[PDB]
């Protein structure tokens, strides 16, 4: 079932129901500092998306999971499945996106995004500062297969802007290690190929942007473009945060920020 297959867990009770996505190198452990806080206002759903060193490698599709609608058709089945409609859907990064790629699919599904950290695209264009040159993204993947363990470690400090004996960065390494590296490779692969940009005007779900000031994977302004190209509304908080989980490395400052936005639709 699909249940199994993504570890689905429902929590708490309430006629609107939040939908947790947790991002790269992360499960659905990664909101346990913020369900509590749901949990008797709201039906929680909270799934690992394929991949997750909690899923079965068996099930992983190269083929599927190469582009990120494999990630926003599962998204759709889970929620079909349970019977899940009109939800608030919480993401990190590219869970945010893939949930807005369904949201184009299936408006029904979906009454706001609360997006962490959501970029469209990595890489500069000439008109685009997405915080990559293209040939500097190219060197961080050249050997990815060979260095994955050495550049994943090497760059997680950087990416979650919090140090080695950190609870934070101890509890990333634990799931972002559990990925089995051949799958690791692929989903990284796919994140930083990726482009966006043409669908934003196909959104039309209210979309609520959470970013960090210094994101080494958001530049702050990648948060106005998107308030800007979103087809519907839409809202943008930078929080006086560091790093791109946020709500991980940080959660006394990014909790009461996410709960805000889940509770709170946008105004005029």
């Amino acid at each position: 079932s699909i249940g199994l297959a993504h570890n689905v867990t429902i929590l708490g009770s309430g006629e609107t129901t939040v939908v947790l996505g947790h991002g790269y190198g992360t499960d659905q452990s990664v909101w346990k500092l913020l369900v509590p806080y749901l949990v008797d206002d709201y039906k929680v759903l909270l799934y690992d998306h394929m991949g997750a060193g909690t899923t079965n490698p068996d099930y992983f599709d190269f083929d599927r999971y190469s582009s990120l609608e494999g990630y926003s058709y599962d998204l759709i089945a889970i929620l079909e499945e349970f019977q899940v409609s009109k939800c608030i859907y919480v993401g990190h990064s590219m869970s945010s996106m893939a949930a807005a790629v369904a949201s184009i699919f299936r408006p029904d599904l979906f009454h706001k995004l609360v997006m962490i950290s959501p970029t469209p695209r990595l890489i500069n264009t000439e008109e685009y500062y997405g915080g990559f040159e293209q040939k500097v993204m190219d060197e961080t993947l050249r050997s990815l297969d060979e260095n994955f363990k050495s550049l994943s470690l090497g760059t997680a400090p950087l990416l979650l802007a919090c140090d080695l004996e950190s609870a934070a960065m101890q509890e990333y390494c634990r799931t972002l290690f559990n990925m089995r590296p051949d799958i690791a490779c692929c989903i990284t692969r796919m994140i930083c190929g990726l482009d966006l940009r043409p669908y934003l005007g196909h959104v039309t779900v209210p979309c609520h942007i959470i970013q960090s000031s210094n994101d080494i994977m958001v530049p702050v302004a990648v948060g106005e473009y998107l308030r800007k190209n979103l087809g519907g509304p839409s809202v943008v908080e930078v929080m006086p945060t560091e790093g791109h989980l946020p709500h991980l490395s940080m959660p006394e400052v990014t909790i009461p920020v996410v709960l805000r936005h889940i509770r709170q639709d946008i105004t005029d």
